[PDB]
Formats: structure tokens, C-alpha cells, sequence
């Protein structure tokens, strides 16, 4: 209902909804995110602001914004593939070559964000969308924030994200570096893809499955489905001390990361 028709509902969250809009003249599809500022104005001005900085093949395109009352309309690349979440078979995951390719595309997007001083802070399969040729795009910058400006880093203090995906320092420390948190969440997503389950409700000393992983009990049941070469990478991502945790440039040199698995189109 805005130059375009609102054909179907795409992702009814908390803020409002994402709809698939079609232009009735040109037949062009986009996603429109609809937020009723009455039902925050502060984070939404941050979201659109972050979104205008963004330009990359593995980040959901931003086309523009109108205010039409209280109602903000973020116009956004439509991804006809839907959520990575729906390509993960529960208890099974997906073929390893598919997982690896999605993991390459996720790191490409994350390297790009971090390079422009942005952290997403909520990486999980619900927030990773697939375009028409199954290319992965990072979606939803509503929790995103700047962690580097004029080349100076600032530590984060606000706890946010989604508990099974969150790194342990964010539960333990008053301030923490933004990039190791995104890396950790990337390793939970890789686990979800290769085992089709999440390893723990949250990375707490009070959580048994998490305790089991630190004791390297990899005979148990996320890890036993995985396979020694991706598992070795996960041993380097899911390291409790954020300073010993592997970084992205070092992820790109990992053996499974560079292992040939998958054919072309
Ligand atoms: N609820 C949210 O914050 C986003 S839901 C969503 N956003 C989308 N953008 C493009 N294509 C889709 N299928 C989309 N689904």
C-alpha cells in the first residue's frame, strides 16, 4: 500500500512486521519492514543509519526509508530463499558442502561489517537469508552497533543477542570486545548447520552441556555428528577466553575452511 502492494506477511516479529511488497507497474518485489514508532524511535534511527552505511553482496540491501506518520517503512532486498533456519533439518543439519559454502558467505559478510566498524550482535540462522541463487545475506541491523570509529575501538557493555548464540564473556564481563562475540555466534551457527541442534541453552558454568564441552567430551551429541575437520575449527571458535579465540583472518586459513567439497552451479 505504498506505490507497491503488500501481498504477503514475511516475518511478524515484535517491532512490527516484514511484508513482501510488489510494484504493480514493474512487478518488482521487495521486503518492507513496518515499524509503528508508537507500539521505539531511538534504535530505529540507528537501524536505518547503520543500514545506509551498508553495501555488500552478503548483507541484505537497503533501498530507502519513508516516515508516513508514526509508521517507518524500511525498504529491503527481498530474499526469495527464506531463512537459513529452514534448510537445517532438526537433528541432522545439512550436507557438509552446503554448510561450508554458507559459512564462507557468512564470514565474507562478517569481515565486511567488521571492516567498517559495525557489529551485528545477533547472528543466528533466523537472521541469515537466502537470495534466489541461495546466496547468504546477513539481515536485521536492529541490534547492530558501531564498535570502531575514527580507528579507535570501543568495548561494548550492553548485553544483547540470543542466549544459545551469545559468547560467555558477554554473560561474565562488564565490557568486552565486539569482534570475538560475532565470531563465537558464527561457530554456533556452524554447529547448528552440521548437527541440526544447538549445543547449550547458554554458555554458563551453570549449564551442563557447556561444562561438557570445556571438558572436551566430544563423544556426546552435538559434536559426535560433526566430523573431525569442521570440529577442529569449532574447537578454535568456541574457546571461552575471547583473547585466545581464533580470529577471522585465522579462520580463513583453517584446514576444513579451505577443504574442497562442492561443485559449481
Ligand atoms: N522480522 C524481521 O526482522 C525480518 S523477516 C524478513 N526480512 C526479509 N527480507 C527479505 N526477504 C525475506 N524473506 C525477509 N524476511
Amino acid at each position: 500500500v505504498e506505490d507497491w502492494d503488500l501481498v504477503q506477511t514475511l516475518g511478524e516479529g515484535a517491532y512490527g512486521e516484514v511484508q513482501l511488497a510488489v510494484n504493480r507497474v514493474t512487478e518488482e518485489a521487495v521486503a518492507v519492514k513496518i515499524v509503528d514508532m508508537k507500539r521505539c524511535p531511538e534504535n530505529i534511527k540507528k537501524e536505518i543509519c547503520i543500514n545506509k552505511m551498508l553495501n555488500h553482496e552478503n548483507v541484505v540491501k537497503f533501498y530507502g526509508h519513508r516516515r508516513e506518520g508514526n509508521i517507518q517503512y524500511l525498504f529491503l532486498e527481498y530474499c526469495s530463499g527464506g531463512e537459513l533456519f529452514d534448510r537445517i533439518e532438526p537433528d541432522i543439519g545439512m550436507p557438509e558442502p552446503d554448510a561450508q559454502r554458507f559459512f564462507h558467505q557468512l564470514m565474507a559478510g562478517v569481515v565486511y561489517l567488521h571492516g567498517i566498524g559495525i557489529t551485528h550482535r545477533d547472528i543466528k540462522p533466523e537472521n541469515l537469508l537466502l537470495d534466489e541463487r541461495d546466496n547468504l545475506k546477513i539481515s536485521d541491523f536492529g541490534l547492530a552497533t558501531v564498535f570502531r570509529y575514527n580507528n579507535r575501538e570501543r568495548l561494548l557493555n550492553k548485553m544483547c543477542g540470543t542466549l544459545p548464540y551469545v559468547a560467555p564473556e558477554l554473560l561474565k564481563r562488564r565490557e568486552f570486545h565486539a569482534e570475538p562475540v560475532d565470531v563465537w555466534s558464527c561457530g554456533i551457527v556452524l554447529t547448528a548447520m552440521l548437527a541440526g541442534e544447538l549445543p547449550w541453552d547458554q554458555p554458563s558454568d551453570s549449564c551442563q552441556e557447556y561444562s561438557d564441552w570445556k571438558e572436551k567430551k566430544t563423544y556426546l551429541n552435538p559434536w559426535k555428528k560433526i566430523d573431525s575437520a569442521p570440529l577442529a575449527l569449532l574447537h578454535k571458535i568456541l574457546v571461552e577466553n575471547p583473547s585466545a579465540r581464533i580470529t577471522i583472518p585465522d579462520i580463513k586459513k583453517d584446514r576444513w575452511y579451505n577443504k574442497p567439497l562442492k561443485k559449481g552451479a
